């Protein structure tokens, strides 16, 4: 792909994080802690899942960023509306304000409703995410496989400002402790 020149510097918003997440000093990495991280509760925190938002809000233009997923067994990545539900149980779908892909149990899927099987021959260590606000597009790229396309959501109805979206996943297995990292430009 040729989207690299739309690169944006994403940082994580601590206030939105599930209370078990540990965000690095530079706000560029996040991982699952083994306990509650001793923060107060607030209406922005994702309560049920190990999720956090980027601080940046996008309402126009073209944006690109990359995320390192090395080692991980489970994660979700993409964008979401600023007004997505934070509390209780919900599915990741465009109807609920999410445009995401994930890894779960050795398969990759796009967060459509119902979910869509992805076809990835080279398991990615870094994912590129491209948003074209005006066109209504969210695309995912396999940086490990020379930038090959993973998935395109088109005809998106964003219906609000967008925020970068992250889920580090649970670590029931002891094999999913590794962080998500925002990769340098
Ligand atoms: C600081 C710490 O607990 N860890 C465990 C998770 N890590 C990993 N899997 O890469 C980083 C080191």
């Amino acid at each position: 792909h040729h989207h690299h020149h739309h690169m944006v510097h994403i940082t994580l918003d601590r206030n939105t994080a599930n209370s078990w997440l540990i965000i690095s000093k530079d706000r560029r990495q996040v991982r699952m802690g083994d306990t509650h991280q001793n923060v107060s509760d607030n209406k922005e925190r994702f309560s049920n899942y190990p999720m956090v938002l980027g601080a940046q809000r996008f309402s126009s233009g073209k944006m690109y960023w990359e995320v390192d997923v090395t080692q991980k067994e489970a994660w979700d990545l993409g964008v979401c509306r600023d007004s997505v539900q934070r509390k209780g149980q919900f599915s990741l779908s465009p109807e609920n304000g999410f445009w995401t892909i994930w890894l779960w149990q050795d398969s990759y899927e796009a967060g459509t409703s119902p979910q869509t099987t992805l076809h990835i021959q080279v398991p990615p260590c870094q994912i590129g995410i491209f948003v074209d606000y005006e066109a209504g597009v969210v695309s995912f790229y396999n940086i490990t496989d020379h930038g090959s396309l993973i998935y395109t959501f088109s005809e998106c109805v964003f219906a609000g400002p967008l925020r970068p979206f992250f889920n580090v996943g649970f670590n029931y297995s002891g094999g999913n402790a590794a962080p998500l990292k925002l990769c340098p430009l």
